[PDB]
């Protein structure tokens, strides 16, 4: 039993809700919140910009030190950093950005990072400003993630479309 509330159950391990991931993280304080990161951990907009804003820029400060030490992530890769006031940990995951020409096949590799964590609060990878079809992202999530994932979808219209079209 966990504290996630109001989710629709899609499969044995995947759950979904129309919610602002920032507000959901502040309420649940999950062990892991997933960020929709880029390779530079520049949290400018989309989910990343919103999460970073909620940390009063502490996420960005920590991320800049991470990059200075380690260099950029790979597309499809991830790193674990602090969750600050939102979660115990933040798993920064880089899905391919279609608006940069990146290979959509890398979306499966991106979701594989979730399997290293038993339970996660997450957005749909490569959705929103990353330019992929969120219906496809949900399909890849369900077919790749085996651990327990709670998906927050900000847009109500999109949430209803994802549910109504789910096979
Ligand atoms: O939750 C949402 O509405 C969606 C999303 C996902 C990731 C990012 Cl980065 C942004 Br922006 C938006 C899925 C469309």
């Amino acid at each position: 039993v966990n504290s996630f509330s109001g989710y629709l159950k899609l499969t044995d391990n995947v759950y979904i809700k129309n919610a602002d991931i920032v507000e959901e993280a502040k309420k649940v304080k999950p062990t892991v919140v997933v960020n929709a990161a880029n390779v530079y951990l520049k949290h400018g907009g989309g989910v990343a910009g919103a999460l970073n804003k909620a940390t009063n820029n502490a996420m960005q400060v920590e991320s800049d030190d991470y990059i200075a030490t380690n260099g950029p992530l790979k597309v499809g890769g991830s790193c674990v950093l602090s969750g600050h006031n939102l979660a115990k940990h933040c798993l920064h995951v880089v899905g391919p950005n279609v608006n940069k020409g990146e290979d959509i096949q890398l979306l499966k590799s991106a979701y594989e990072n979730f399997n290293q964590h038993e339970v996660l609060l997450a957005p749909l990878l490569s959705a929103g400003i990353f330019g992929a079809d969120p219906i496809h992202s949900l399909r890849v999530c369900v077919d790749t993630v085996r651990t327990n994932v709670y998906l927050a979808v900000f847009d109500k219209n999109l949430y209803d479309k994802l549910v109504s079209s789910f096979l």
